[PDB]
Order: structure tokens, then sequence, then C-alpha cells
């Protein structure tokens, strides 16, 4: 093991809707564990005891370099929740860097709609920052540990592939330059919690929504590979939603169907995409008044389910943007810390399109940029 590149690519699996998970290991001799890769939080934490949903689990007892620290912990998600005891243990990526770390563990003792019925993983990597992590920040996440312990470079990136069984790659370390093609654009990290990035301008099919830029990033907007849908503020949800419909109108769909609570389904092959329109988002850039764009397909937002069935993949937020897995499926995202940016290209597995494609362009002119960050 060299902890080389190529030795990383494919190291990602996942059932569709359920996550992209990550092989690791935990303790000594060492626990294999399937993990969720989750850049929208900041624990790591594994099951550590029976659950309907885990065929295994983290024995700790097992593991003579594990080390409690005498302090529970919860951490509740959007949905789901766990709460366990906080330790440290020796952790391993086994697809990942040549390399062996002592990390933060909280081993859930409990949970509440966390686990998956058959997602294949039984723990979740928090990927951002220590400002959110709990208890509390003084909680070191695990990428943290990797860069302070090792020579891992300040970095990691992301290739989520599409397909039912999803793949892709998570290069930690470093950019591996067969998994994109053209150039990656960058947009700078405002602040160091969520992976937090600023929208400056949206277009659907080529048409300005027109809406104080402002409202893009109510409250935030963020990039998070633990969330499925691409997630939307009220006012510009209702927008983009009305400008889909519109452009779509020719075909008739359920009330539901907006609201992601119903399917609409067509003959095998007769999936009219043309019809519904691309959603460009438009980033901050490098420079000043400089900004790029990403184009999404709407193969990324009307997501496959078990004729060919979809669920509407963007949902109304009152939280903020969430640039989720759909949307950074077909993309190359470089989660770059060490430069505190965010860095977008057109990934090798990109979704196709008869006639459009998935883009990564720039540069753009824009005005006012910093006025668009909410406050
Ligand atoms: C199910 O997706 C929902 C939106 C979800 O809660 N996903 C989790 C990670 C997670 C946890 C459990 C299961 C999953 C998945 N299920 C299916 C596919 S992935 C994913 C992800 O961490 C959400 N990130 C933000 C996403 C937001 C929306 C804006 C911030 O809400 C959140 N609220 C609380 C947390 C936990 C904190 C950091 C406060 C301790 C995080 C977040």
């Amino acid at each position: 093991k060299k902890g080389s590149f190529v030795e990383m690519v494919d190291n990602l699996r996942g059932k569709s809707g359920q996550g992209y998970y990550v092989e690791m290991t935990v303790g000594s001799p060492p626990q294999t564990l399937n993990i969720l890769v989750d850049t929208g939080s900041s624990n790591f934490a594994v099951g550590a005891a029976p659950h309907p949903f885990l065929h295994r689990y983290y024995q700790r007892q097992l593991s003579s370099t594990y080390r409690d620290l005498r302090k529970g912990v919860y951490v509740p998600y959007t949905q789901g929740k766990w709460e366990g005891e906080l330790g440290t243990d020796l952790v391993s990526i086994p697809h990942g860097p040549n390399v062996t770390v002592r990390a933060n563990i909280a081993a859930i003792t409990e949970s509440d709609k966390f686990f998956i019925n058959g997602s294949n993983w039984e723990g979740i990597l928090g990927l951002a920052y220590a400002e959110i992590a709990r208890p509390d920040d003084s909680l070191e996440p695990f990428f943290d540990s990797l860069v302070k312990q090792t020579h891992v470079p300040n970095l990691f990136s992301l290739q989520l592939c599409g397909a039912a069984s999803v793949g892709g790659s998570m290069i930690i370390g470093g950019i591996d330059h067969s998994l994109y093609t053209g150039s990656l654009w960058y947009t700078p990290i405002r602040r160091e919690w969520y992976y937090e990035v600023i929208i400056v301008r949206v277009e659907i099919n080529g048409q300005d929504l027109k809406m104080d830029c402002k409202e893009y990033n109510y409250d935030k907007s963020i990039v998070d590979s633990g969330t499925t849908n691409l997630r939307l503020p009220k006012k510009v949800f209702e927008a983009a939603v009305k400008s889909i419909k519109a452009a779509s109108s020719t075909e008739k769909f359920p009330d539901g169907f907006w609201l992601g609570e119903q399917l609409v389904c067509w003959q095998a092959g007769t999936t009219p995409w043309n019809i519904f329109p691309v959603i460009s988002l438009y980033l901050m850039g490098e420079v000043t008044n400089q900004s790029f764009r990403i184009t999404i397909l709407p193969q990324q937002y009307l997501r496959p389910v078990e004729d060919d069935c979809y669920k509407f993949a963007i949902s109304q937020s009152s939280t903020g943007t969430v640039m989720g897995a759909v949307i950074m499926e077909g993309f190359y995202v470089v989660f770059d810390r060490a430069r505190k940016r965010i860095g977008f290209a057109v990934s090798a597995c990109h979704v196709h399109d008869e006639f459009r494609t998935a883009a990564v362009e720039g540069p753009f002119v824009t005005l006012d940029m910093e006025d668009c960050g909410y406050n």
C-alpha cells in the first residue's frame, strides 16, 4: 500500500437514496465498518450496540487501543438523531491514504430514525468543520485529526457518480486528474462551519430569476453530500417550481409530485427530458467581480426510483440552500480546506443527455457579489 490516488479511485459505494459510504477500520485488531460520507456535519460516529438495521457494530471491548472520554453526546440531524458515548481509537481507511490516526469516535448506543434498513453503512463521517461539532467545537473532527497527525494535505475531493447501486471516489489529500475534464472553477468558502458558499445568480433555461441575490443564500448556502436533494429557500423554491412547471406544462403531474410525495412514471425509455429545464447556479469566483456557473441537467433533479419512475429532487427549505448529492453527482468537487475554497469541474462520470451537457463555465462578471451574503 502506497496511498497513491489510483488506490482511492472507486472507493465509494451506496444504495440509491441511502447515501455514499467508504470502508473504514476502527480499533486493534481492526474492525471493518462502512461509513457514510457527510460534508454536512462534523462528527465521526459508529453504531456500537445492536440495532435491527445494523449487520455489524463497533465492539469497544475487543479493541485494545480504545480510550473512553467519559462524556456523552447526541446529534440531531434534520429528522434522524443518535446518542452515544465519546471515545478515541485508531482509525484507517483501507482504500485511502496509507496512514492510521487516533480520532474521536462517538459510539452510538441509541438512535431514532438514523440507521436505514439495508443501507450497508454502520456509521457517519462528518467532514465539515469543528464549529458545528457536538457537543461543542472542542471535539476535533476526523479530517482535522488526519491532517494534524500525518502528512496528508489538507484537502479532499468527491466524485459522486449516478447509477440500484451507486459508486464514486473520495480522493483524500489531493486531486486525481483522471476523474474530471476541462478546468476546475473555485468558489470561496465563506465561513468554516458548514461548507458555506455564495450563490450570486440563478438561471432556468437561460432566463434569470431576477431575485434579490440575498434570497438565494437565506439564511445560508452549503455543499452537503449528506443531503440528497437540492434544497431551496421558500421564495426561491416557489419561483423555480413555477418556472419548471411552465416549462413542462405539456405534461400532466399530480400536485404532490412537486412536493416530492408522489412519483411520476413514463413508458420505459420515453421520459420527456427535453421539457424539463436546465438550472444554472452562479457562484462567487476567486477574483474581483468574477463568478462562474454550474449547469444542472433534469436527470440530476428527477431522481430515478423503483416503467421509468422519478421523484422530484428539489424541495422547499426554511434553513437555506443545500447543494445536495443530486447536484454534486456528475461534478468533481474539490474541498480545498487549505486554500479555503471549493472547486467544481465536469466529472468523468458525467450524467448523459441527448443534446445538453452539465457544464462548469466561466469567467462571468457579476457586480456587488458581497451583497449576496445573508447577515
Ligand atoms: C437525510 O438527509 C437529511 C437532510 C440529513 O439530516 N442529512 C445529514 C446526514 C445524514 C444522516 C442520516 C442519514 C442520511 C442519509 N439518508 C439517506 C441518504 S443520506 C444523512 C446531514 O448532516 C445534514 N447536513 C445539514 C443540513 C441542514 C439543512 C441546512 C443545514 O440541516 C442540518 N441540521 C442538522 C445537522 C447536524 C448538526 C451539524 C447540527 C449537528 C446537519 C444539517
